[PDB]
């Protein structure tokens, strides 16, 4: 239990596998998400190798305790992964294929720009740090690196499981570092978003435009003001859902362009019934007239060109 | 400690049985479940045999240390089970007989197309890796697999609690894996969501409808946004206690039309006014007197629609 | 490390006591609580007899490892309680006084028929599994049963904490089950549901009755609609903090009625405007004199009909 | 490991001490609170004695495994504390000087009745199980027993942390008992709840009473009805952050209060509308100039009477 | 193991280092945050010295039970930090380099009095406590003191990781304590509150103004009272993600002051109203135009004055 010497000078090769079991619980503020999985190795230990003749065994069985074992970590873990070694077995050259069994929770940022219509690629980065006996460096045996069918992300769409083969070599804390980034490309299932939120909100924002065809000040105060409250409401349980980004989201960029649609209908509003009372109504008339275009013309123009901007 | 030798070739069966003792939590938004259950496991190990003549009993008690054990693990799980060994027992011809009491969060994804009319089917889904001595293979104890009475989960119906006796043999990283299915059969008790949620918003939705019996366009404005705006809290209050489905569910489908009905409502209340102000409310009269016979006649029909594509 | 051997062929009774420490987190909607309290155990052991005069010692301390000890289990837990051994004590006969400290989530379902005036019946079920050794029976020592003074559940009065002295023996996975009830009778403290929820509730409705004193269709229906919309959230409040019972509750079937209430209050708010336009307040004036004797005799008797069934 | 033999009969003395390290998560609704400090017990074992010049050790260091410790556990802790070994020091004459530090989070009930004008006692109460060799008794070592300065309880004030330093005594479960109780007093931090609950509360109020300066039925009606809506809003917000106390609480008595003179101004606002209509406005006159003097004078007498109750 | 002994009678000096990998759940309520992170720690152990040549090894590797490693501890965490050792490398002069990736949740109070436009400093307490053999010192190997680039907290940027590097020593339960000061400097991401909270909140406002700009007693009423409840639901959505502080905020006097304008608006629309009724709205005139530039200056004035006083 001390690292395999080298031959030469050559570095020890960790050959690695992550074969997803189980995904669940992508919590969107929070950017984490929890995994389930096979972890696979595999080294050279020439001291471990035998002749498989005289030996009689094809494959000798060993418990961890027993041999010498890459100590392998995830960086953006929350705590350690929480492993069960499901087996390990050598070959009569010294191979070693261990396979393990583990759970984690990953810290892996999100962007929200394109949401609800947005993809993600989750990142699970493993990471090896070399000893003074000899350096150790990651690889990927991409026959040992898949995923399960049957694997499911409610409210999302698994794309890919792939890894970058070529590991991240670089110095921390006066030793090397070996770090490999296995990729898990999803995409948002946004069926839900239209009839629960979109459609409901476009709704509440066209019974404000009713006040075009109304003349009564009372019955247009209510209809803009009620409309933007349950605005607000939406406002709410969108933004409640979703972490606050430094940047401006589509879903943010409409929300917001929303309140002043609201804003410029209360001003028209105001100004309708100020000229109603001042006597010259035929000037409201045509100041409503011209908002029953405007409004809607200025609405889709705005979309198109926030759409255009996200995507 | 190595697993029993064959005597030909043939695959070592490991018999299975789930008793359930508990069930509870059922998360309909995370589609899991928590289950507290005995698993027994039953296999022949020839070496761990005995005389019982000479050894004096008819039943030898080992701790798990002493003997081989099959590695059984469920795949849906959350994190690995929490196992307490009950007893391990071996008959004199090496019949082993094992018992566990154990505790875990299940993955199983739910139906939510007839909600809250529907019924689920969860899953516990066992499985073993072969090694490299020799192939294991799943089977079911019949009598092994049951539930205790008592067994009660909240707002469910627990229906059956059986399993698929032929196991799901595939390759997984070149070594066979035997997978079994027990299946728990629920179906919701719907009767709490009647004078919960469903007659109350069918009330909010009639009495929008009061507004075909006002010419006052001040209160149906009132009646019809004040009504809008319960029939949102209705919506949020339904949606925050399930998952974002990529399918249309009946409730969801039912909550969206309700929508629609409140946007024509406000139309039809905008209709009538415009042509009372155009001194015209004999079209008006009319177009009144229709809405009271169209909406409900159209809400009955579209609903029948509804109930018959969904069920 | 084997169970005890009998004398003839009498099964092994282990003698049982809990005395309850802290009470605390009693979840209406899981229907489990949280306990913290002792578990007794007491056997007789033969083999661990001595003579105190060779050993020096009158009675024996063991540690948990070093002799056999009843695997004592609870049915309805959650997870395996969190148990510390505080102290086992074996005198010269071979008696075993073992103690321990446990925590423990329990659940027990509870009856929401009454509330908030009902009273409950908390278990904890302690199970012992015979073995082919020889058959252990479970007893109550009611002299270790108990519960501390200070023992306090947030909102509800502890009544009594008792054990059903004889146990359950019934035959599960082929042997021998020995399970013993303990109750904890409790009856929740409703004083706070009267002036924040009952009495808010009360006035809300009576408000939405001052409409009978008045002909303004704008007023009553921002009276009716505006304390409507209170009382659906109220019910969300209340209903938030209940499972879904298959059956109706007392508070449950007093929240639908007063949906009931809101109803027809709309119909004759309706009825009356209606019959003011078509010139007719005469029956208008007639129908709202009634709904003032009408409403308040008919809730009050309908109240007195529904305490009658549910009390 | 076995106590400490008496030189004649006298009880083992297990001097105690806390030191609070850190506080935090103070729980109103749970009555619960999160502890990190260092416990320290100090006692007499002859059987450790040395010789002070003979030895060359002034003080032997010891692991727990080695030597006898005494089982102190807390009482009111929802599960046994998460400890580790700090230091063991034992001196020539065989005092062991025990340090631990440790975190727990314990169960103390609060007293609501002030409320958010409250101060408190928290409790942490240390209790040790005699033996059957010899009774164990606990004491203060008041030299030992303080708290970092750093120490904060987010919206409260550290008053005093103390030891009641005669132990409660007493027989359970036929052992004696010796209970030690640590008090912390605190006091809460009002300051936040007066721009943010108690005065936004009374502008709602005072604006429903602009309605006694209105003869407008609809006017009045909106704004009673309105301002009494944020009123429920501001008593959900108030007590969901409040366990449900079997007794009335300040903030309770107030918030009811505020609900009767919310039901006294539709009462008013009915009244004068109905005499209006009765065509005698001269009598609705005389009530609502009435109004305007005995609703302000009657809510700050209400007030002081309440203040005087609970103060 | 104890202590290494000192040459003459130096303190032992531990040298220290924190390398983030992960920063995150930076929870604003509890003023709590979790940190993933490298713990770096040498001393030196002469017992542990050897001679290269005859070793042939030019440093020595050991597991932490076969040497002295010195108790580190962290002051301000929840729990005892989750620690797994990654190296433990001696050279040959006994330079102990002790290496171990750890876990823990930090409490760092938050000063909210610029919020959202505060920058914090969050600290990590080091500390070590010397033993009766000799006197244990913490420094800081500034080397060894860092952070990973992609090191990322939410709604937050980090400007700097550094070290206090003179520890603070202090006598606590008479033994001698080295605290260590780790400061990492953020600083909020404020853009989100700016499109989210600031403006909708500015814009709800300003639609109240427009009630200057009509005579409509009932459309006021509504304008007024419906943007307050508006800013209630601002205000508790702002104040349910913050603590209750003793101090005031800038958010904290912002809320309160637009309760305020909110006030006076309704006395405004009143006095107003009543001067309409008196057949005088000559004076009612007057006062309105004179409150639409008096309400946007002195809101202009009251943040100018605000702002300067809390920036
Ligand atoms: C109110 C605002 C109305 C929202 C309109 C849709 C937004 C949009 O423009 O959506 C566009 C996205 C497509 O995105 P994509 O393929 O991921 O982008 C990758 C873009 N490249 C080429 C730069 C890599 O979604 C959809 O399929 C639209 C379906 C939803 C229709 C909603 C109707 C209501
Ligand atoms: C608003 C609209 C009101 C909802 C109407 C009921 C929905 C429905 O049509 O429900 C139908 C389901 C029955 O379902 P089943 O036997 O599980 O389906 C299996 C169907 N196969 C196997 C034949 C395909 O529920 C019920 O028993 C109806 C009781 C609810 C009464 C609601 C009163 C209002
Ligand atoms: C809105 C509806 C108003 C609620 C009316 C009270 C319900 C009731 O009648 O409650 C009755 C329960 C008593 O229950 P008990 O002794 O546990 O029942 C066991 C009964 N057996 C053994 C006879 C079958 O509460 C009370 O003490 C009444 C005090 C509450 C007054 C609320 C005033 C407002
Ligand atoms: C609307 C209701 C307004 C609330 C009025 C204050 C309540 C009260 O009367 O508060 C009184 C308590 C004082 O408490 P004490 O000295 O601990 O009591 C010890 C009592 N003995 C003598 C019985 C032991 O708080 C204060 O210091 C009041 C300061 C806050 C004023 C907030 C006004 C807004
Ligand atoms: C309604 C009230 C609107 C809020 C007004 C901004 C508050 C402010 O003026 O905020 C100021 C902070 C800058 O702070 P700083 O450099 O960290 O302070 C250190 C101060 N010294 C000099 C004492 C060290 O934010 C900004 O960058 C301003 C951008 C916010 C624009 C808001 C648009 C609406
Ligand atoms: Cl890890
Ligand atoms: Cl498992
Ligand atoms: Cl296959
Ligand atoms: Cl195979
Ligand atoms: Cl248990
Ligand atoms: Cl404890
Ligand atoms: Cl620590
Ligand atoms: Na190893
Ligand atoms: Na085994
Ligand atoms: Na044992
Ligand atoms: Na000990
Ligand atoms: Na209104
Ligand atoms: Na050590």
């Amino acid at each position: 239990v001390s690292p395999p010497p080298p031959i030469a000078d050559e570095p020890l090769t960790v050959n690695t596998g992550i074969y997803l079991i189980e995904c669940y619980s992508l919590d969107d503020k929070a950017e984490t998400f929890k995994v389930n999985a096979f972890l696979s190795l595999s080294w050279k230990d020439r001291r471990l190798a035998f002749d498989p003749v005289r030996s009689g065994v094809r494959v000798k069985t060993y418990e961890p305790e027993a041999i010498w074992i890459p100590e392998i970590r995830f960086v953006n873990v929350e705590n350690a992964r929480d492993a069960d070694v499901v087996d390990i077995s050598v070959s009569p050259d010294g191979t070693v294929q261990y396979l393990e069994r583990f759970s984690a929770r990953v810290l892996s940022p999100l962007d929200f720009r394109r949401y609800p219509f947005d993809s993600q690629t989750l990142h699970i980065y493993l990471i090896v740090r070399s000893v003074d006996t000899r350096n150790i460096v990651l690889a990927v045996d991409l026959e040992k690196v898949g995923k399960n069918d049957d694997v499911f992300l409610t409210g999302w769409d698994i794309e890919s499981f792939t890894a970058v083969v070529k590991p991240a070599n670089f110095a921390l804390e006066d030793r090397l570092e070996s770090k490999l980034d296995y990729q898990l490309r999803i995409s948002r299932q946004y069926f839900s978003y239209i009839p629960n939120i979109i459609l409901p909100m476009l709704f509440i924002l066209f019974i404000s435009w009713t006040a075009f065809w109304s003349t009564s000040y009372e019955a247009n105060v209510t209809l803009v003001v009620s409309t933007l409250i349950a605005h607000i409401a939406a406002n709410i349980l969108v933004e409640t859902n979703l972490p606050k980004t430094p940047y401006m989201t589509y879903t943010g960029a409409i929300i917001f362009m929303i309140y002043l649609f609201y804003f410029v209908a209360v001003i028209e509003v105001t100004v309708q019934h100020y000229l109603k009372v001042e006597s010259q109504p035929a000037r409201a008339a045509s100041i409503t007239r011209a908002s029953r275009i405007a409004f809607p013309v200025v609405f889709l123009l705005a979309n198109i060109i926030l759409a255009f901007l996200f995507f």
